[PDB]
RNA sequence: GUGCUCGCUUCGGCAGCACAUAUACUAAAAUUGGAACGAUACAGAGAAGAUUAGCAUGGCCCCUGCGCAAGGAUGACACGCAAAUUCGUGAAGCGUU
């Protein structure tokens, strides 16, 4: 029923105050697995997945550096378990970089032009008041 | 969005500055045509009597094979009143200058 662990120690201090809303949090990406898509555009079915992932990211995130209410020890094993991503978490520490979606919203690799996604272009830069919602992800406007 | 402003100056708002700066074969479609054996009837395997191994050759014919191997009926086709330049003799009869 829960996820498996893979640390078969015990999980540490603080766990059993954050674990309700982690396996609901874990509840809710296997609903998103599991959708069949019908009226779901092809990019379109997969927006969930990063979605969910950026909350469970952003709750760790937010229980560690904002509320200070988990210790390193609570916090890296929620890493190595999965529930939060390391590079994610790594540019919301950066400076412009505070509420991005994905790491493919910012790889350069991935385009057509060798650049961002318009999901980061600033809404005041735009200056027209068009609605965007990214392909890769689903975002309209992190930056 | 976040941070800093010995910014107004409260913790409400606003101002300034800094960082952050252009996804998508754009459809969950509408269309548009050419196509699956294989069944339907027909149809029957070259070499001058008959029964037959085959190897080629040519290209707006392909199939199987990774094949510059080898198979596919010798893989099929090829079977054509197969006419390409350029004429003269001799007498004989009839009409004519
Ligand atoms: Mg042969
Ligand atoms: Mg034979
Ligand atoms: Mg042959
Ligand atoms: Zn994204
Ligand atoms: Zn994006
Ligand atoms: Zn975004």
């Amino acid at each position: 029923m829960p996820k498996v662990k893979r640390s078969r120690k015990a999980p540490p201090d603080g766990w059993e105050l954050i674990e309700p809303t982690l396996d609901e949090l874990d509840q809710k990406m296997r609903e998103a697995e599991t959708e069949p898509h019908e009226g779901k555009r092809k990019v379109e079915s997969l927006w969930p997945i990063f979605r969910i992932h950026h909350q469970k990211t952003r709750y760790i995130f937010d229980l560690f550096y904002k509320r200070k209410a988990i210790s390193r020890e609570l916090y890296e094993y929620c890493i190595k378990e999965g529930y939060a991503d390391k590079n994610l978490i790594a540019k919301w520490k950066k400076q412009g970089y505070e509420n991005l979606c994905c790491l493919r919203c910012i790889q350069t690799r991935d385009t057509n032009f060798g650049t961002n996604c318009i999901c980061r272009v600033p809404k005041s830069k735009l200056e027209v008041g068009r609605i965007i919602e990214c392909t890769h992800c689903g975002c309209r406007g992190c930056s």
